[PDB]
């Protein structure tokens, strides 16, 4: 519970910290509209956990959870900061490559199923029922993946070459990080509790500041950013 | 309680999951950009019902709250449903009849307050209050449905004919659906108490079905959602 | 606690219901899709807050929460109404200077953690952790100041001079108004306690009818909102 994973719940808290004022910085020097719109949805992700990360490492996004016939600590902090954070970090591969409107609120709303559902799933007090939660969750990533793939991928093409594989990059990224996210919580305390929570913070902790930070730093060091 | 009514939520979450279903395979034939907008608002109502019948079906979108001298089961799910789903189909009324913005937001506010006042009167302790909130969230939905006369009518017309008729249709349907819902409320478990809450489920679940999947299904079926 | 105080929240009630109702009837009188827009955004702002003055008058929107070794009256219904409406009046702001999407956005995600930090803050248990979340909400506040006057106020210039004198007013109102929130927080039942809770509710009642309704007359009254 509450102390033992203090440690990466501080270091995540840290990183993100660092990395939204790194943006906010590098951000500074920025004219183009466009641009601009990066710069700004990309700041705001690490803004965000990093409040949250706060709030789990202070204790205020942390919760009891009776399940399986135990007391189970489980940080519901993390869901508020993905609930906003994951349509923002598809908004950036959206607009990277200049998605339709219908395209954008397919995703958002896939997003907002999956990590709803998630919620729903590691606030459930019936433990088989966490995975029907769980199994849905999934559904919606899948869903996700599949219009990265088959849905952005071909228009990424359609479009300028370094959008092309700036987008590539990402969108490899993001599907090997987000695909990580389902298994931690399976195998750790909100599932089948084989890892200990200890081991589940530091595990989602490298996986946000990956999926956040380090996708931040290539999105906004790369030139597809600009208009041309 | 949780238990007399659980046919019609398991009913429910059937009708929901096989629409969203349908509505999903029904659009992978779609590529104009448009009639993509329509598939994507429409698909994720029937999909976010789904998950909020489940977890009423459930158990999680269910709590007890104390008023007139009794603990009254509520379900507060719905709420989060509507608080997402009633928008969206405003949405899709809006696109059809190419709104203005300013219009957009005005319902799109209304709904929020409708929804948000009626969860407010969902779990107020004081009996007589209740109906406070009830009559607020009337007064939110009477506007709606004004917008949706005075405000949209007279510009369906001075667009296309196909999308003058569709979105007549779909007006009638919503307007005589919508108002059935305060009345619903007003007579059942979370107002008077008139009618039981295992009759009360049954209403909604047949609103609910057909707001969502009968209006979906004539929308979809329509060649108002291609740009000609 | 919920009795001295009931007088400001009853006043509060009233004054931001009349609002909406003048700016509803003010408001039929408005064909330019633009000046609907600015119609649209500003009579939804005190009809929000009518709607969460009325639940913390009736009660609802009011909860105990223990620090320093007390019980603490704290109204959380003041976060919800701020959520929405502080955004709202930002882009009431952003319109009329005719901001890019990227300066929006940034505004928007900066108000949402100024909002949501101050509501963790309200409900946080350990008395010293309560001005971390001040500080944080606090550094979000000045960031929203920041791009009003340096990515503002130098475009409004490069627009109409109606628009620029016009959103120089209400810029200047709204730094001075949204200044006066952190102070208020700081000295009331919420910070130091320095204030009583009654004293509290009555500044928050005049700095939100002054920051809607106030704000909402100059804005709506000025020709800065017709598209010329
Ligand atoms: C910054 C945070 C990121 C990129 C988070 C991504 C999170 C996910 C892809 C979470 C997925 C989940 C499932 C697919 C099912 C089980 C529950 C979740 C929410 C952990
Ligand atoms: C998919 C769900 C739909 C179309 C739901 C519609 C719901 C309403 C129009 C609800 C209205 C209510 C009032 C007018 C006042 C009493 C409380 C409500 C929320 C039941
Ligand atoms: C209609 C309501 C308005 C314009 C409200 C404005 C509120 C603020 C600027 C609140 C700011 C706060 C901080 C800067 C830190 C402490 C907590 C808050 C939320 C009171």
């Amino acid at each position: 519970t509450g102390r033992p994973e203090w440690i990466w719940l501080a270091l995540g808290t840290a990183l993100m910290g660092l990395g939204t004022l790194y943006f906010l910085v590098k951000g500074m020097g920025v004219s183009d509209p466009d641009a601009k719109k990066f710069y700004a949805i990309t700041t705001l992700v690490p803004a965000i956990a990093f409040t949250m990360y706060l709030s789990m490492l202070l204790g205020y996004g942390l919760t009891m959870v009776p399940f399986g016939g135990e007391q189970n600590p489980i940080y519901w902090a993390r869901y508020a900061d993905w609930l906003f954070t994951t349509p923002l970090l598809l908004l950036d591969l959206a607009l990277l490559v200049d998605a339709d409107q219908g395209t954008i609120l397919a995703l958002v709303g896939a997003d907002g199923i999956m990590i709803g559902t998630g919620l729903v799933g590691a606030l459930t007090k019936v433990y088989s029922y966490r995975f029907v939660w769980w199994a849905i969750s999934t559904a919606a990533m899948l869903y996700i993946l599949y219009v990265l793939f088959f849905g952005f991928t071909s228009k990424a093409e359609s479009m300028r070459p370094e959008v092309a594989s700036t987008f590539k990059v990402l969108r490899n990224v993001t599907v090997v990080l987000w695909s990580a996210y389902p298994v931690v919580w399976l195998i750790g305390s909100e599932g089948a509790g084989i890892v200990p929570l200890n081991i589940e913070t530091l595990l989602f902790m490298v996986l946000d500041v990956s999926a956040k930070v380090g996708f931040g730093l290539i999105l906004l060091r790369s030139r597809a950013i600009f208009g041309e």
